């Protein structure tokens, strides 16, 4: 729901200027006239709308799956970066796999003794869950992933099938991921393929002959295999060498891609035609993600240096940069045509007419269900849990969820958005401060609600383009990462509709080197209110992707992008679990309705279990955060509040008596639409349950204190509308949909303007 | 009476709407649920109030001055006094002598 005035970007949204992205925040803006062209066929984008449960096998040590999970762990909630996650594993893997004391300890623990070694044809199978139980005490790691990855290594080398009973069921959640590859995310990809080779080293052609070496002629004395495995895992470790520094890889591979994009290719070094011919570099120089990544890198770094193992090396080594990007990463390679499939565009208009209001949006489908589960611990000190999803709560909320989807669907949003902006007797204009542009991107907002951040603080940073330097590392880093996802998403849509484009260097501040930026060209109608540009000839050249987008024509989105529920029911009922806790929420809610009747105030308190009509209360149960649905409603919320904010200061700064009567028009007008919307939700499974509870408790309160007859006033017009809004705000809060803090700022808006029609 | 209670607290009644079909076929088991497991087992209404008496006072004509409803109950017989004995700590397992 990010609203912006397309005329002044530096004022409206600094965060979305490319000039910002390449690091020129000075009054000077990128020069519309400069050199060399390019065409983007493809880019790297992650998947939207996917909630998957991934079993971790008997064996088999799937080397890609783990490296993928690593990303999902570092992503879906913050744990450092997947780079740091990796060299933590290597330290673990060294401390565990290379240490023979530890191997002795667990081989002894299975059977039969710490000292005596017996071939023991009597000894039966052993459970993997039991080996992990030991490992939690032996190698006390925070990330329990590590204990499985070593585990099913042993179950791989331990399968003559006698000692290992291959019975367990373990599952992980693969959730929504940030969509586009930030520079450091690339480094994280290279670092994950370091893990791909690491694990594919462990499960090997030589780990498999461990089956075949001791298959002869049969069971053998145990004291041996403790020292054997220790050297077995070391050979697998000593063979996978750090080799190439992942940062240095990405640094230098992008740096040369920067050398052949640029119109300035200096005297000294321009790419060899040999490495220019290297396979895939065609799709590399044509990859959009890799370009915004270049901008990212050189903004932070301020220079680009090479490993200088070239001209030869990176033609031969590496292509493997490609291998890192191809398989392991969640960012898998896509045609740039099909990446923007969920994005539509629609304009309001004046008589002639130029667009008055342009809305860019993502088509999203709500619902279907909302799951509610109670975690059950199998063993203490571990995050291992069965999650019993207990329905009748899930079904009850899901029942109330269906009507929210109807009333808040994006379709209804864009409908109600275009029809507001018109003013008396047309005609425009550049007055009112020009043609506003608003763009909702729940995909981006969902990340902030997933990382337990206020979307509004990221949004603020966009308009101003400055961040608070005081706040802690993980906090700003989560902000900037999100602040990028906005810019990234913009330039993917911007480019997807005008693939023919020109790259140009920048003057430079020092000037050292410079940053490469993008310029567009587009043809259109005669008179432009829109942000400064010639337009000179019915076509116009622009640096900034917003201007470029403003000039396109209405778009039908290809795909629905329906958000999907995770299935707890079928799997988790029988199975163990992932990092669930920070991704869920304790289920409890309290709210209270107060009102004054005949110069006396009555107040009723209400609790979550009363709202679903049950008793008494079960505190153990939790709700899976419906982060996506929340992000969609945010788009609504972010409009209401943020418009009211700018409309208030607009009326103060407006001297004209004729302009102010228009401002106050949009205000009360859309304020009642906010009222009608919420009031609708106040009648629902919950909504009616709330109003019933509230009203009843007040009358119970009115019987005692005096006479009941005043209760007739509860059924009067205003009070009836009052109690309804409350229920509506309360139901949204009692599902993941409304922060108490944001709903508070909503109430203020509905009250800043009187916004109650009595309407007979 | 159960209905009155529910609607007093709930203020509405909503249906799964899998009927007309579903709960006619599934479930009657509501009946089975109530018949077997519960302490509430089904009785003829004549015999549920058998222990209840009623008696009126009167005036001359006369209308009742005082009407008393009662349950005929018989007192006693014994008062048992026991001493708990713990077999194992941490448990509520006891012999009661």
């Amino acid at each position: 729901g990010f609203n912006l005035k397309v005329k002044d970007l530096n004022g409206s949204a600094r965060g979305l200027t490319q000039a910002f992205a390449i690091g020129e925040l000075k009054n000077q803006l990128s020069v519309g006239a400069l050199q060399l062209p390019l065409q983007f066929t493809r880019t790297f984008s992650a998947s939207m709308t996917s909630e998957l449960l991934w079993e971790v096998g008997k064996g088999n040590i799937d080397p890609v799956m783990y490296a993928r999970l690593f990303f999902q762990y570092a992503q879906a909630g913050g744990a450092l970066s997947v780079d740091e996650l990796v060299n933590q594993f290597t330290e673990y893997h060294q401390s565990t796999a290379c240490n023979p004391e530890i191997w002795r300890k667990l081989t002894a623990y299975i059977t039969g003794s710490s000292n005596r070694a017996i071939k023991a044809d009597a000894v039966g199978k052993v459970p993997p869950t039991a080996i992990l139980e030991q490992l939690r005490t032996l190698a006390p790691s925070e990330h329990e992933l590590f204990h499985h990855i070593t585990t099913d290594f042993v179950c791989h080398v331990l399968s003559p099938l006698g000692f290992i009973l291959p019975d367990a069921a373990y599952v992980y959640r693969v959730g929504r991921t940030a969509t586009y590859p930030n520079f450091y995310a690339l480094v994280d990809c290279v670092r994950a393929s370091d893990l791909r080779r690491m694990l594919t080293a462990l499960s090997s052609v030589d780990s498999k002959m461990l089956q075949a070496t001791f298959k002869a002629k049969g069971a053998l004395a145990p004291a041996l295999i403790s020292q054997h495995l220790a050297n077995a895992a070391t050979t697998a470790f000593e063979r996978s060498r750090g080799n190439f520094d992942a940062n240095a890889v990405v640094s230098s591979v992008l740096t040369i891609l920067g050398r052949l994009w640029s119109p300035s290719t200096p005297k000294e070094l321009d790419p060899s035609a040999r490495l220019r011919n290297t396979n895939g570099i065609d799709q590399l120089r044509s990859n959009l993600a890799l370009f915004i990544a270049y901008q990212d890198m050189v903004k932070q770094r301020g220079r680009a240096e090479v490993i200088f193992s070239d001209e030869e090396l990176s033609s031969t080594i590496i292509p493997w940069f490609i291998e890192a990007m191809s398989e392991v990463s969640p960012f898998k390679l896509r045609p740039i045509n099909e990446t923007t499939s969920y994005i539509g565009q629609t304009s309001a208009i004046d008589h002639m007419g130029q667009p008055s209001h342009v809305v860019v949006y993502e088509d999203w489908q709500f619902a279907k269900e909302i799951t509610a589960f109670t975690p059950v611990k199998l063993a203490n000190n571990s995050n291992q849990r069965f999650l019993d999803v207990e329905p009748g709560i899930s079904d009850r909320m899901s029942a109330t969820l269906a009507p929210i989807g109807n009333t808040f669907a994006v379709s209804a949003f864009v409908k109600n958005r275009t029809a507001v902006y018109e003013a008396v007797s047309q005609r425009g204009t550049v007055n009112s401060n020009g043609a506003e542009m608003t763009l909702g991107f729940p995909s981006v907002v969902e990340r902030d609600y997933a990382l337990d951040r206020d979307p509004m603080v990221a949004i603020a940073a966009l308009r101003t383009g400055i961040v608070d330097e005081s706040l802690e590392a993980r906090a700003s880093n989560d902000l900037k990462r999100s602040m990028f996802n906005y810019y990234a998403a913009v330039m993917h849509y911007a480019v997807a509709h005008n693939p023919e484009v020109v790259v140009s260097e920048h003057q430079g501040v020092a000037a050292e080197q410079g940053s490469l930026y993008l310029v567009w060209n587009v043809r259109t109608e005669l008179r432009i209110p829109v942000g400064y540009n010639a337009i000179e000839g019915g076509s116009i050249r622009t640096p900034e992707p917003l201007e470029a987008i403003a000039y396109n024509k209405p778009i039908q989105p290809s795909e629905v992008l329906q958000a999907k529920v995770l299935d707890l029911a079928n799997h988790t009922t029988s199975i163990h679990i992932w990092p669930w806790h920070e991704a869920s929420t304790e289920f409890a809610y309290e709210d209270a309705y107060s009102v004054t009747i005949r110069n006396k105030r009555y107040t009723a308190e209400v609790k979550e279990f009363e709202l679903l009509g049950l008793g008494q209360r079960r505190e153990r149960v939790r709700i899976l955060k419906p982060t996506v649905a929340h992000a969609i409603i945010q788009m609504w919320y972010s409009w209401f509040v943020e418009d009211d904010r700018t409309l208030a200061a607009a009326r103060r700064t407006s001297r004209d008596d004729a302009e102010k009567l228009a401002i106050d028009g949009r205000r009360m007008q859309n304020a009642v639409t906010l009222l009608r919307k919420i009031e609708m939700i106040g009648t629902t499974g919950i909504g009616a349950s709330a109003v019933h509870l509230a009203q009843s408790r007040i009358v119970d309160q009115m019987a005692g204190r005096g006479l009941i007859d005043d209760s007739s006033d509860l059924h009067v017009g205003i009070n009836r509308h009052r109690i309804r809004i409350w229920a509506g705000l309360a139901v949204l809060q009692m599902m993941g949909l409304l922060s108490r803090s944001e709903a508070e700022a909503l109430t203020k808006v509905l009250g800043d303007s009187n916004a109650l029609g009595m309407v007979v």
